[PDB]
């Protein structure tokens, strides 16, 4: 992720200029090579048209060229790819709300599972560790930065999210699927275990426990379910093969034919085909953020930070449940007590 | 389902390339036999045009095919094809989160319906299993897929997921509509039954468990509405009507002429429509994507595998809730209980 | 409503062709007349131009005729025709998401208004009568199909949704507006008289049943609302006028005119306006899809099947409540007690 | 409101034909004068270039005229318009679905607050009271039509919706803000008061009520959040300059100018732009439709009928909670105790 | 935020034109600088061409002119910004609704935190404090304006919304990560203090506490994500370099040609691009409004009034619980106790 909402918070004269200076999440990095190698075709085929061929073989490849640069347009790449990319975009946001958070349950933990004892330590550790254990391990499965942090089960005990008792009954669970379900299920009954032991004072609590919990491995199961449905092979496919087809016949149609034949609209020979390639940077631009937002889990610079949020959620959840039970500050009257730096439309 | 997420983590720069060398689930596959029937019927009217007619019909052909090459543009194809497509794409996804899951279920139950006696495991089991049935029972009746797999009941029952005392009772019910939300009433009945045991042990869990059967039961109706409410029949002939009429002008108005006639952008004799097949390519394609998506619980390789579907979620089902009940290791303190391989815009 | 989603499971050589041959619910059907207007108008200027009129006034025909054929693409019939098309199918699927289905109304009843005497019976079947009723008088409101089935609340009481004495009290009420929600509040009173009764055992199951015939109360009036809140006459007003003006300037634009007189683009004489007819088929069909979409309610062939959904309810929900109360099968051990015909993109 | 949903029922040969002939709620009335503006400006600079400038004027303003209606194209109209007026309908629909009503309250009240006495009457009746009391205030703060029934609070008081003694509560508490919220809080007293009191009986019934009133205060707060924040100035201030700028062109270069001057698609002088009198029929009546519905609360033909919802919410409130509270028929069995005028796809 | 709504209640003659006189939120403020620049480049180049280049060099420019007049429409700037807007229109809106507001909680505490006493003033007014804290914290990480407010904690501290006590507990807590959230955890240990206490009286009450402190929690965290996650930089530097190399192209391509030359499309020298600097408005204004909403939370005169909604909430949720706390009128018969200034399309 290549946040600058900073640098765009107020619309100024030189607004989103300053932000074309940039490299790392840019469209220069995702580009530059693809932008070449199209250069490069242009300019073997510009060289052999004006050192190579005969007289003959030019009328011939003038006529070629006029004949592309009229029906190159037949191709609907604006069509293909806008769809593509409206369809890339919405599963993107999508994915990231998908990503589960703790912030609720930690919140529902610390208010619910009572106790200041080691126990109830434990208690409120061990299901806020559950539920990120969870996340870790449909993490891992869905995106290719944590599973390169935790390429084994092994490496998530040492990390701390699993004990080794649980990992033998993890591991001796009999099952051909994907696990990441499984502390969600221990999260249930130990909330139960907690229940009936009076460390959960209500059945409310329990329950509002449990939809929490229901909500965080919703949020699991989401990740899994756009991880295993991809965007339709097909579509990829087409708009891949319109933007390829489409670039090959600017590539014959968009060469510059000598002047001195007196074709219309071909009397001014730049050498360089600078609109052309400014096409091609948009075109091919714009399928390049779908690839690269297509799976927001990889290690693209805009791809999201997941290692970093798995931490994040890690550290603040123990805090939350552990350091913070029942450590209030002494209710205290306010500033306000005794009270800087529209009312509507029809009054 | 043909799922490439992994090979597209990365935006690359052969990103989407190496996509175009695969077969299963591609449009090649979908669409060769219409490219060859299409290429077959321009051939024979080139070979026709070249071959066959005299002088003055070939000149006649020739008016025909540059009338027909104008006036091609009248029809609508992309403003339709458009609409339906996005249609078609909206509804398949939310076909997909329509699909009943059973783990927020699996998981309130191992929370709330208790016992390690027989009983408790029996109650469990059966609970989990009229939801797995309810799944199966509305998937035969929309996905042919599950259909070839249960084309009687009798196969249902075979499978496990109905007894034979439930057989009975499920075919004495006089009704005339489909059945697939009987299970759904035998799992209130159930959870009521467990409630009033004490295996339910307070009325929360109690309505915790019928939200979620509610929860799992309108997911099996919106399937049922799905594959009732069918894209509206007019808007499926009317694309298709549109993409014939314009691929059978495109056929006419398409045609190479003899170039010795001086016809404006017809001097290129190149014998083959490249350009028109492309877009034949993309236009038919596009279509044959909502062919292939219009119904997601057919036998396309890029339809939902349902039947893999159902194996799991029995599998995880009878896992979470008999297996895994009360199961959990020893609370034990975890490694950080005494402490790899952005905090704000405005800061 | 005309389904055939079977016939579309999967995406096949002769994938939408074998749908041209439906006639109810076809485009054939809505557009026939039209169509035959549009061509009689047609051939009628066709007929004058080629045999009425002097040379003269053939000629300043022709400037007319070439003068609209240029200027008619100034109406934007593509732009407004598309919007509305969008708000019409999106308006058109919320209602039907918007019909109020007893199903999770009949599981709650089920599971929580208790009694195999005659009283528990008459809860339970009142239950789900007053949630029947409601919806019934509410698409009586708003269907006119339903309304020529009930034309009088004579007719509803006949066909058993509401007593006589209940009919007494009905019409006794002193109101202005429509009554649809009166059995809802009768709902929320029987509830809490069958709670206060001790038929409902708990708080919490009398509040699930609460909110659930909230849900459905909601539903009634979102059929209200949508019948209620037309889209806007302006809009529809707009749309029927920029196509009736395009196909006028077309009937005269689109006239072939004598080859003899050398005008560009009029060289040839087909006698009948093909492409222009598949325009007209093609637009004035997507102006009849949105006709026959704005109101879903009515008796078109694709229209919602309201009397059929109304008498599947009531069936339905009198099994659940009724015949299927605390009638489970014995608990039995299942075939897989001692245990036909993907996990992630990362590993 | 214009309602016109019975008119559309099914979609008929003359079906949006009918629909022209109505002039409230139609784009004539909303239009008519800026369509004769138009007009007369059109006709005042085609008389004084046929009947007051010199041949060298003539000259110079038919080069204007031609390079007028060239380059008119480069406003994107169109494209700025489109954007427009999607974000007001999307606005308009959802301004309607944030109107407070008093279904779900009267109903949960009903159910849950309890006492044919004096006593019980009130708790219902001033609950109810204070729902609609807010749904008053914020209406008058966001409609002008409900403005104009309720200029001052002493309105509000002598319609009923507030007493004196809670007047001069209300207006002795010391806030700067819209007080539409305080009936509200009004209300989660008195819940709790008669919850205290004995009157609701339990605490999930004061659970269910403290909800819906946060549903009914949601919807209240939506709407002074839509109040506030308008569609952004500068969108209105864009597309209405795009509108104006390309009119104005257009009555330049839409002129019709002398035909024996020879200038190509200049041959025929109709004397009047039918064409452009379409089109700038279409596009400022999509803007009008834009202006029209972007504050729904005014006095516009098809803004919502506000005064009239107000009355409606009332009178049915008041009936559901006081004439209808524990007013149930006797339980009787229904016609069919002892039982007119689709299964699946894959079956 | 500028707000207009009572301008345009009504679609009147003068509808929108009246809007095009204000300055504060207008595209003429936004724009200005930027049109200036673009028309003094224009004008440069002009007298460039007018006055300094030979007569070869001036042949030269013309053919340069129209290549650049011709193929700028390569440049896909139409396709981009509108996909560009709509993003952030849509992200916009919804980062509005992400602004949590007390209301909801302000009712669930006056309504279920109990005590007319000093200690029961202290906790509803807490819990209020600490929602108001939490709001605080994440709008100064997020919005430059509240930043510029609250430039540190102790600002936060001495604006009244956290005491020195909290400030210690606050600083004291070992985390790199943002702490917004640290209030809501709070609130969760008092919330479960006051129900421990008997402050608030079920345990119905407190599950209804938390879950609406877990939607203020989850709103305060929705506007943490939309921080972070920013539009994708690739989109935003492409559309800059889009509408940029567009203008350019402009610059170079709508420059007036000698009309003594015979160039087609140039014969009239108006020496101002009138349609060009149009253009540049619509266009340049389009990409200018996505750079102003961009970043909803900055200092632009449409950006959100965040520490007006501050001020607000603080004001009203200190009203609302200690003010208004069990502060009702006597129970009053109203004025309609014995009872100004559409019922269904089907009937
Ligand atoms: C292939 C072509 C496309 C790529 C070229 C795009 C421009 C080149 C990058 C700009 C310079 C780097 C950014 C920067 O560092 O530059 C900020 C500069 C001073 O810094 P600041 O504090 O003003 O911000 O200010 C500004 O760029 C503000 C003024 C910018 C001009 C605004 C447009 C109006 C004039 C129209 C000209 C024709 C095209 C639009
Ligand atoms: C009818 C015409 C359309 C169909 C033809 C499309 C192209 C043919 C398929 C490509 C080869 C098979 C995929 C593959 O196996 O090929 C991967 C290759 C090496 O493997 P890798 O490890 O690099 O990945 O790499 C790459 O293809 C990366 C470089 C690709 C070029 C990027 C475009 C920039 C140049 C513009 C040329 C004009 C059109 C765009
Ligand atoms: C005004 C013009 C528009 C209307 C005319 C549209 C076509 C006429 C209706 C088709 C026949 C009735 C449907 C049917 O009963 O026909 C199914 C047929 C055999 O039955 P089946 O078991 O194969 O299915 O099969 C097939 O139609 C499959 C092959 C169809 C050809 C696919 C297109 C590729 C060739 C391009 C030709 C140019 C236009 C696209
Ligand atoms: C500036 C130009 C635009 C405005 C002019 C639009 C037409 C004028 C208004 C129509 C008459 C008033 C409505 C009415 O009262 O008229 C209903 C009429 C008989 O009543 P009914 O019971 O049949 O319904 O029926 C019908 O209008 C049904 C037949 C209508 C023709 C359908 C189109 C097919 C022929 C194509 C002609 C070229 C343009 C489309
Ligand atoms: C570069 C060009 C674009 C910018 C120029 C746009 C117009 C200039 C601003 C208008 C005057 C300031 C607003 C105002 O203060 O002016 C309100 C005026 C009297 O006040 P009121 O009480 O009537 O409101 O009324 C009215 O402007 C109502 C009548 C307006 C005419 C409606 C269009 C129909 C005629 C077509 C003409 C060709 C273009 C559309
Ligand atoms: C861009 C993509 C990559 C490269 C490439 O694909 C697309 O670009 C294509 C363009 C082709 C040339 C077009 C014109 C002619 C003239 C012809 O002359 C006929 C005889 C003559 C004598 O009188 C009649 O007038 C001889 C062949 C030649 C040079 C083609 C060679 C192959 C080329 C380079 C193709 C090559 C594979
Ligand atoms: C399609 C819709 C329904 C029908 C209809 O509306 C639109 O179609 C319109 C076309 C009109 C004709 C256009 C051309 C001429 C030539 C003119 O000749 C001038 C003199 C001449 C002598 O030298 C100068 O050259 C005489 C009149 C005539 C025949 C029009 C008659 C009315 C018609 C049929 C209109 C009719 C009401
Ligand atoms: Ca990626
Ligand atoms: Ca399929
Ligand atoms: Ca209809
Ligand atoms: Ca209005
Ligand atoms: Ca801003
Ligand atoms: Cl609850």
């Amino acid at each position: 992720t290549v946040t600058y909402t900073a640098r765009v918070a107020n619309a100024r004269f030189g607004g989103f200029s300053q932000l074309l200076l940039l490299w790392r999440g840019s469209i220069y990095k995702l580009l530059w090579r693809e932008l070449l190698c199209f250069l490069g075709f242009y300019m073997a085929l510009s060289a052999a048209y004006r050192f190579v061929l005969t007289e003959g073989q030019k009328r011939y490849f003038e006529k070629l060229v006029i004949y592309c640069d009229q029906y190159a347009s037949l191709i609907p790449v604006s069509f293909v790819l806008g769809f593509y990319v409206t369809l890339v975009v919405n599963r993107w946001w999508s994915q990231y709300l998908c990503m589960p958070l703790p912030d609720a349950l930690m919140c529902v933990v610390a208010g619910t599972v009572h106790g200041r004892d080691d126990r109830g330590r434990l208690y409120r550790r061990t299901l806020m560790r559950y539920a990120g254990l969870s996340a870790v391990l449909i993490l891992r499965s869905v995106s290719t930065a944590v599973f390169k942090r935790f390429p084994t089960i092994d490496h998530v005990v040492e990390a701390g999210f699993m004990t080794r008792e649980e990992r033998k009954k993890f591991e001796n669970l009999n099952s051909s699927y994907n696990k990441y379900w499984v502390p969600c299920v221990w999260f249930s009954n130990l909330a139960a275990q907690a229940r009936r032991e009076g460390r959960i004072r209500d059945n409310s609590a329990l329950k509002l426990l449990l939809e929490e919990l229901n909500v965080f491995r919703g949020k699991c199961g989401m990740l899994f379910h756009y991880d295993w449905i991809s965007v339709p092979l097909v579509y990829t496919q087409v708009v891949t093969i319109a933007l390829y087809s489409y670039f090959l016949a600017c590539l014959i149609g968009r060469q510059f034919l000598d002047p001195a034949q007196g074709y219309k609209d071909h009397d001014l020979d730049l050498c360089v085909p600078i609109f052309t390639l400014l096409q091609f940077f948009f075109y091919a631009g714009w399928l390049k953020v779908a690839e690269q937002l297509i799976n927001p889990f990889g290690e693209d610079d805009d791809d999201f930070e997941t290692n970093f949020l798995i931490d994040r959620n890690f550290q603040v959840s123990m805090l939350a449940v552990d350091e913070m039970y029942d450590d209030l500050a002494v209710l205290e009257k306010d500033l306000y007590w005794d009270a800087y730096t529209f009312q509507g439309s029809t009054f």
